[PDB]
């Protein structure tokens, strides 16, 4: 029911889900000069020479791909974090023109797209349990930019033909996430929600200070998906990306001066 148009886009969410107008919304505006850089933010942690990816799918809203997350095979820790966090899955938010894109925007600006790698509190248990914790997601957002292509991310692009609408999914075993990380591990953290619905607050989000790039013709096929089921009349899947809300009582720290 809920989507990215005139009539059941992000204006219109409260309405099911009341929670959209709560007190650690995301995304944010990261204000570049109101962060605090805080010392005491220890490195991110970042171990992903276990990853096992086993699906990609188009879920009508985006595409995901899914990783096995039975184990300890690629995990997240250090940075803000308590704990080991699991990668279960990642997507994007992209735009319909190379100005927009990205949920979070820094200083104002957006870029043409945001990649979320989302892990979950393993004290937890499972990714559903974990959603009803403050703590219970950890979630990795990168920036992209338009200019030369990201090999790493080719893949994917060249699978998304055979998931262009929704319900559809194909095997996506032994993708790499190394691929799709910056050369920095620089960040900013704050407390916040999932950036869709059912938009639980029980996310800390890492947001990669250093964006990586792609080149149009990779974000040209992104733009080629569709948000409507086979056989229905055709929606271009662009702008799936909700627009910044307010920071209220809170504060975005720094790992960097
Ligand atoms: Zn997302």
């Amino acid at each position: 029911h809920w989507g990215y148009g005139k009539h059941n886009g992000p204006e219109h969410w409260h309405k099911d889900f009341p929670i959209a107008k709560g007190e650690r919304q995301s995304p944010v505006d990261i204000d570049t000069h109101t962060a605090k850089y805080d010392p005491s933010l220890k490195p991110l942690s970042v171990s992903y020479d276990q990853a096992t990816s086993l699906r990609i799918l188009n879920n009508g809203h985006a595409f995901n791909v899914e990783f096995d997350d039975s184990q300890d095979k690629a995990v997240l820790k250090g940075g803000p974090l308590d704990g080991t966090y699991r990668l279960i899955q990642f997507h994007f938010h992209w735009g319909s023109l190379d100005g927009q894109g990205s949920e979070h925007t820094v200083d104002k600006k957006k870029y043409a797209a945001q990649l979320h790698l989302v892990h979950w509190n393993t004290k937890y248990g499972d990714f559903g349990k974990a959603v009803q914790q403050p703590d219970g997601l950890a979630v990795l957002g990168i920036f992209l930019k338009v200019g030369s292509a990201k090999p790493g991310l080719q893949k994917v692009v060249d699978v998304l033909d055979s998931i262009k609408t929704k319900g559809k999914s194909a095997d996506f075993t032994n993708f790499d996430p190394r691929g799709l990380l910056p050369e920095s591990l620089d960040y900013w953290t704050y407390p916040g929600s999932l950036t869709t619905p059912p938009l639980l607050e029980c996310v800390t989000w890492i947001v990669l200070k250093e964006p990586i790039s792609v080149s149009s013709e990779q974000v040209l096929k992104f733009r080629k998906l569709n948000f409507n089921g086979e056989g229905e009349p055709e929606e271009l899947m662009v702008d799936n990306w909700r627009p910044a809300q307010p920071l209220k009582n809170r504060q975005i720290k720094a790992s960097f001066k």
